Formats: C-alpha cells, structure tokens, sequence
C-alpha cells in the first residue's frame, strides 16, 4: 500500500517521520524551507493511520517499518538521512535495528528506548480515553493540548497562546482507528541493547519541558548508541520543533552538515 | 470537638453554617485553602511545624467544600465575607493570613476592603488577574463541568498529577507511584460548589487595587507552577507596598504540599518579623 508522500528540491534526501497523529504536513511550516534553503531534497509523508490509511488497524511497529523502508526503496534514496520525532523516532530506531543501510544519519527528536513509566501512564490514559468514547469538550481539549506540548515561557506569552489556540483549529486530529492503532507503536520492552549495535551517526534532541517523552529519555537512547550524542533545546515542550524551530532547525542543520550523505 | 461559625448571607438571601478547626493557644493564623480543598489541608504539613512554633491554627471548610458542597450562586465577595466572619467570630482581629491560590485571592481582595481584620499575609501560588493562557484555562473548567461529560478515571489521574507536581516529582518514578496512590485519599468531588469555586476569581485587573494595602505580604511562587505561574505572584508582590516575593525552585501548583519544609521555613521566617 502506497502512503501519500510530497517530494522536494534535489540534494541529499532527508525522510521526515512524524509522530503519532502528525500527517507529512507538520514538517513543512518550520522543517522543510530551511532543509530546502541549505540544499537538502526533503520527503515527507503519511505514516499508516492518517489521512488515506487513518481507518487502518491492527499494523505495528515493524508494519510502519516496513512502510518507511518501503518508501526509501520506491525513490531509489537509500541511504537517507532521517529525522523523526516520538513514534517517528522510535520508526527511525527501528529502521536502524533491520535495515541500517537504508540510513546514512538520523536526527531523534522527544524519544526513548523502552517502555518507561511516563509511557505507561500516557499509553493507559489514551486507549481509556478511546474506548470510554468520551469527547473532550474543545476548549478543554485545547487546553490539554497545551499542557502538553508548550514550555512554561510559551504559557506565559499572550500573543503566542492565542496563536497555539488559533493554530490548533487549524490542525485538527481526529480520533480514528488509525490513531489508537499508533498508540501502540511504541517501545514493549527494553530496546536500549539493540540500539548498541547501530552504527550510524545519530543526533538526540530532548526537549527540557517536555512532559510527553522526557528529556531524560532521550540520553538513555544517545547513550546506547555507539555514535549518538545528546542534545538538550531549553524552554521547549513536546512540540519543540514547531516552538523552538530556530534553535531545533540550527541543531539538526550543524549536525548534517558535519556528517557524509 | 465540631465547630461552625455562621457564614455571610449570600445572594440569594440564604445564610449557612461553616465548619472550622481551631488548635492551640498562641499567636492566631487564619488558613485559607484553594478551590477544592477542605481545611485539612493544612494539617499534613502546615498546622504541626506552625504549632511547635507556638502559633495557633484556625483551618476550615470554604463555602462549596464538605458540607456546603452543594452551594452555589456565591461569589468572592461571599467568601470574603465568610472569611471575615470568621475573624470576628474568633475576635482574633487582626490575624496573620496564610492563603493558597483561590485562598490567596480571597484573602487578598479581604485585605483590600477589611484591612484592620488582618494583620499579615502569606499568599502562595496567587495572581491578581487572569492573564490569556489562565483564563484560558478557567473557561475550560467551565465548560467540561458545564457538559456533563465524565473524565475517565486514569486519564484524570495523569492529568491531576502533571498539572500539580514539579518536574523533579513528575521524572522520580517512585514518588509519582506515592501521589497517585494519595490521589485516592483525597479525591475531588466535581459539585455545584467545586464549579461555583471556579468563578471565584479575578475577572479584571485587580493589582491597582492591592497597591493600596498597607500590610506586610509575603508572596511565595512555586517555580514549576503551569496552573498559577510564579510571574503572576511577583506582579502581586510588586503591587503591593509592604510585599515581597519569594519563589520555591521544584515546587508544582501544589508546592506547599510538595516542598512543605522550605514553605514553612519561609513563612515562619517572615511571620516572626512582620509589622
Ligand atoms: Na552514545
Ligand atoms: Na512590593
């Protein structure tokens, strides 16, 4: 099965793997011109349970694997550079583990390596939400998504949280079978040890507020791999990528810039 | 012993009862708790280090809260009346106050329009407005309450616990597995008076108010706070004349139960020196 994906520029290739409920679309207002602006060809796409495939169920992990490889295959781009944020980051780790020669270099954003406490509450929380069938009023769901992606200095801004509040009418995220379905799309068990064997250059990038995926975390994946180093953007929640893009974007463009295609 | 004192007529013509605790002998603290807290509260962590230190603690229950949790149609002004008929219940006039957030802001619009029925005041996690992303946040309490809809109980625990601990507290695995399990002894009733609570708050700018209250403040600012955030507390300690601000590093929304040794260090350290 096909996945939508949007293809631009020419250069090195650079996947971009969004998290769960993310369509290929949350790379281009902050990601994609600047990759564009320093040479880099950049592809975005659909992961199984959004847009198209967003009533598929019952895929895994190694299925979103296989779809990821599957696409670096189909335009001929191995090996690509990847950048992945959460599940994308976990997809990426998971690429590395079977297939490390579809990928020369990685950028691993809000990510961890085993199935963590935070993990478990957020994994629990979720499917009861699903399977209680209970919507969330709007501004109270707004509100959590607030709480949940945003840095304190962000909270504190007037002018910027009427813009997430505007910002999230624009980006709906529907409650699908393809969403519950990525819930489980994440680590089971501890996969630090098979990380040990990735050789490819990786860069962690933690965010210090993120509540979702701890910063922590993310040492504990950069640690295990041989070549990954850590590092940590200050004042930024889970959606530090969209709140912090300056200093995320400078991270991730030094670290490609330092490293063979 | 089973004490009540007769609360402020409300507006609706009515007139209740609520109930108070009142232990020791010595110099009179009035504690004020947040929206949805009873007075005992205070007594894990506040009331035993305040009466070792020879003061006498006055806790009770807020209009809305145990007994009168089915109230509504009241308003701050209502709690500020309720909290100086207290006072004068006790003629402990003029009392040192020790408020949290909603308790903050009731005692602070106390001291705008009683003074002389307060001597000195610890008000933590507070503000003097709602800036966007709070009212923000008030407007979403409303309107979950508003609809009918129940929050499922492990979503409502996640989000209770993110929203009130500090991230040191939130990354220590073993103490998130002793809040949650605390989470259960103190449970929140969602009731007409836990919603009325909700409007107990500023609706407008109220620091040009506190600038003129003479009393010596300490405000005290929980670092990690997301529900009332530390610069909304400095914007009140700045306001007031006699105020300073103090802000406890690791401390979430509830910081007093979190850090209670170094919120009851600094509020004694303050209490033996005010006036
Ligand atoms: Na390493
Ligand atoms: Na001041």
């Amino acid at each position: 099965i096909n996945l939508a994906y949007d293809d631009n520029g020419t250069g090195d290739p650079v996947v971009f793997i969004a998290g769960r409920g993310g369509a290929g679309r949350t790379w281009h207002p902050h990601q994609v011109p600047a990759f564009l602006a320093a040479g880099y060809r950049c592809i975005t796409f659909d992961n199984r349970g959004i847009g198209a495939t967003e009533n598929a169920e019952g895929f895994t992990t190694q299925t979103m694997v296989a779809d990821t490889a599957a696409l670096i295959e189909t335009l001929d781009i191995a090996p690509a550079r990847v950048v992945g944020v959460s599940m994308g980051a976990f997809i990426a780790q998971e690429l590395m583990v079977v297939a490390p020669e579809l990928v020369s270099s990685a950028v691993l954003m809000a990510t961890r390596g085993r199935l963590d406490r935070a993990r478990q509450f957020f994994n629990k929380a979720e499917a009861e939400l699903y399977d209680s069938g209970v919507q969330l009023p709007p501004t109270y769901d707004a509100r959590a998504r607030l709480l949940e992606n945003f840095s304190r200095k962000t909270l504190n801004d007037d002018v910027a949280v009427g813009d997430w509040i505007a910002m999230f009418s624009m980006w709906p995220i529907k409650s699908t079978p393809g969403l519950r379905c990525q819930l489980d799309c994440a680590p089971q068990t501890n996969r630090l040890p098979a990380y040990r064997n990735i050789a490819a250059p990786v860069l962690v990038i933690g965010f210090a507020d993120d509540v979702v995926t701890p910063p922590y975390l993310g040492r504990e994946v950069a640690d295990a791999l041989p070549n990954g180093r850590y590092l940590q953007i200050p004042d930024a929640g889970h959606l530090g990528f969209f709140e912090r893009p300056e200093a995320v974007n400078t991270a991730m463009l030094k670290f490609f810039a330092s490293v063979k295609a």
